[PDB]
């Protein structure tokens, strides 16, 4: 049980809001247990008429993922 996933998930929230996207800890924690984060940002981009590459640039710049740690 590594806390790495909450360290990550924190930055997904703050990615999603930069695009007005409805975050949901439930859906996102479920998704990353079944698929990878790569797939998540593809799936919502496809839905939202975005481009996964942009969501990756905003994913890259979370202070949350820089601040947080792994046990």
């Amino acid at each position: 049980l590594l806390d790495s996933y909450e360290a990550i998930l924190s930055g997904i929230e703050e990615t999603f809001a930069q695009f007005s996207i409805p975050y949901d800890k439930e859906k996102v924690r479920e998704f990353i247990f079944k698929y990878s984060v790569q797939d998540l940002l593809v799936r919502v981009a496809e839905d939202r008429n975005l481009d996964v590459e942009v969501l990756n640039q905003v994913r890259a710049q979370s202070l949350a993922e820089k601040n947080a740690q792994v046990v």
